[PDB]
């Protein structure tokens, strides 16, 4: 579903994210957690802190950004090619952390949104529509081994 080209895009857009995952990161969870409130109640830790200086100075949440954000970009890095890197995580998110399909599309629109702020011209709609899409392929296969394991 992506073409060459527009896995391309996506990984030179993500190589900008390399230079500083932890930063990319603090910003993608501030953004999803200001803009969808209700996905901080799944951080047992998290929704405690009660400022964005508070987010940006706990040291849990920037090791556990860079955990997911590292997940995330092994995955990009398979060009779809991914049944292997996503079925773990479908399994840990569909029966541990009970995260719902929606909240993959909030946190989708908090990255797409992050990247056009840091980094608008190597960003532009060429590459906003590769990320979009491959976001979306992710989306659509964790969701199919969510009702594999019979999740919702
Ligand atoms: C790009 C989408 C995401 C990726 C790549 C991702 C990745 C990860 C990874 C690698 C971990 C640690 C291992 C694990 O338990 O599976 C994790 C844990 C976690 N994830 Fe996600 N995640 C994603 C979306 C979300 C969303 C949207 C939420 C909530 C709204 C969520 C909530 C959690 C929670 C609550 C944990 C456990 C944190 C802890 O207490 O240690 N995840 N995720």
């Amino acid at each position: 579903v992506l073409s060459e080209g527009e896995w391309q895009l996506v990984l030179h857009v993500w190589a900008k994210v390399e230079a500083d995952v932890a930063g990319h990161g603090q910003d993608i969870l501030i953004r999803l957690f200001k803009s969808h409130p209700e996905t901080l109640e799944k951080f047992d830790r998290f929704k405690h802190l009660k400022t964005e200086a508070e987010m940006k100075a706990s040291e849990d949440l920037k090791k556990h950004i860079v955990t997911v954000l590292t997940a995330l970009g092994a995955i990009l890095k398979k060009k779809g090619h991914h049944e292997a890197e996503l079925k773990p995580l479908a399994q840990s998110h569909a029966t541990k952390h009970k995260i719902p399909i929606k909240y993959l599309e909030f946190i989708s629109e908090a990255i797409i949104h992050v990247l056009h702020s840091r980094h608008p011209g190597d960003f532009g709609a060429d590459a906003q529509g590769a990320m979009n899409k491959a976001l979306e392929l992710f989306r659509k296969d964790i969701a199919a081994k969510y009702k594999e394991l019979g999740y919702q």
